[PDB]
């Protein structure tokens, strides 16, 4: 189970991977079966004779090659490794435009001191939360604790402080806000569409904090151009790291945008934690433990 | 019992008041034993010899003449009538600048897509909360629930999810944030001073949602001009409704400002509710019960 490191592992992250395995970032690899990576090229794969499994330090899996994959090796990723960080980021992403903080701050700066914009309340409000558990759940918990009529959506039922649904639609219905945190698989691609978004209040604020591809880019753009009061606040984009590609969104007055920094690429501590959290997981993929987050090819096929 | 009323009353309120009082909005006020106002001048106070109770709609009472209110009049205010509204507003006021939403949104707009700014975490962070109960408390509970090391400050001890203190100073010490919601009396005037503020992290976010006078205006200005990373986010100002007077703050890049709209003057629903609650307290007074929020005169002298 010699270990292959696709990137830079900090001290502990390393000096805790030596109490076990080989370490291999150079020369041939044959006889590794390791993992610990962020991304993977079909190339790096074929150049690693017989691999046991694969451990992505991320929390998503939609990027990984797939076709160039052994229907056996299985994948053990993270998730909840950054649940807290991303959680609080989505709340900020929601309240900033929701309580009209950003808007009024602008008016103040320009000299406008009128109170012509009404401040929406969260209490007693219908708020959707697409994607439950880890992130979705922490958000849902807080919204509810703030007095919101949270309507949690998800594939497998079972929940808590909210009216769970199995229809993204019925959660967005007349909803005044939504915090999306769905993972991106073949079932989540272009899931939320114009028609769905349009079921929300014309005044709504839609927060996206998980993969952007979950929303039909064209739909978002369209509703944004129709409903001035509709706000799209997202830390994730279709341009996935390019950004420049989605600049047409950033120039819309009703859009709040952050560079995919909701924890992970935005906070060093969170990164190290995600890593030391991959550490403790790799470890068990030997000590015959339980492979947490094990994927399922067919969800992506 | 005649009740004086000097402001537009929601139909819901008038209906109820008429079952208990003889509303009077002008003419001879000699038999008024009344109350119910938002503001009151000494000119009005002189016309009400028999005034024995004064129910204020707002949560604070510093704006009242006091020096013109006979010492036996009994003044009860609201409070908690807008606790939730103001509560969520403070969180928004905190998270917007804290999680760097406002700042990154700007960078995105200008084309800057770098991730050079680290995103602070709330979890495990030292957060002060000057003023407990009603607003202070709701804020404190949420911060704590987000994993913050909340340090609640207040006059009379007794609390919950936090390390209560009786020294504003020891709460701000190396604190990364503060949500101020103190009422303004003779003990809170210029309470927080430069020296105290300076005990916070040079990277701190100070949120003021209660009366501004509680902070020494010059101190705020000074620390803001010294610590670029230090942020002052407030919905209340020394200019008290003028704003123009505090324009020098709005032009500082490390200030977030809103026009005193944290519920009340910012949301119609919240206003109506404050009025209904005021009308309810007045009625219990009328029916011989103990009205809530009786003011302790010496707090304002
Ligand atoms: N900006 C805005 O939109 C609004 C701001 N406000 C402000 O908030 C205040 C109401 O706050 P709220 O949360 O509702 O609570 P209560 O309404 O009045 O506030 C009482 C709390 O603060 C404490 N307190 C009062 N005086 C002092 C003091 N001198 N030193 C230390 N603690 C003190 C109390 O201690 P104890 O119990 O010992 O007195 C208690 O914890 C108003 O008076 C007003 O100034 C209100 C509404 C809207």
């Amino acid at each position: 189970m010699e270990l292959y490191v696709n990137f830079e592992l900090p001290p502990e992250a390393e000096e805790e991977l030596r109490k076990y395995f080989k370490i291999v970032r150079g020369g041939d690899l044959g006889n590794v079966e390791a993992a610990l990576v962020s991304r993977i090229t079909a190339e790096e794969l074929a150049k690693m004779p017989r691999l046991k499994f694969i451990q992505v330090v991320t929390a998503g899996l939609d990027h990984l090659p797939w076709e160039s994959i052994p229907p056996h090796v299985t994948v053990a990723g993270n998730a909840g490794s950054n649940a807290d960080a991303v959680a609080e980021f989505a709340l900020a992403l929601l309240l900033a435009p929701y309580k009209r903080i950003i808007q009024y701050g602008e008016k103040m700066k320009r000299g406008d001191y009128g109170r012509d914009v009404e401040i929406p309340l969260i209490q007693g409000e219908k708020v959707a939360v697409l994607g439950l558990g880890e992130i979705g759940t922490r958000v849902g918990k807080i919204l509810a604790a703030l007095g919101a009529q949270v309507r949690g959506f998800s594939r497998t039922p079972k929940e808590g402080p909210w009216r769970f649904t199995n229809s993204l639609e019925e959660a967005l219905r007349e909803a005044r806000a939504a915090v999306c945190a769905l993972p991106l698989n073949k079932h989540t691609r272009g899931l939320v569409k114009y028609q769905h978004l349009a079921l929300m209040a014309e005044d709504a604020v839609f927060v996206n904090v998980g993969r952007a591809e979950v929303l039909d880019r064209d739909g978002v753009l369209r509703i944004l151009k129709e409903r001035p009061q509709f706000i799209f606040a997202s830390d994730v984009w279709w341009g996935r790291n390019d950004f420049a590609k989605d600049a047409e969104f950033f120039s819309l007055p009703n859009v709040v945008a952050t560079p995919w920094v909701a924890g992970g690429y935005g906070n060093e501590r969170v990164w190290r934690q995600m890593v030391m959290e991959a550490v403790r997981n790799l470890i068990t993929y030997a000590t015959g433990g339980r492979p947490r987050n094990i994927a399922k090819r067919e969800d992506y096929i």
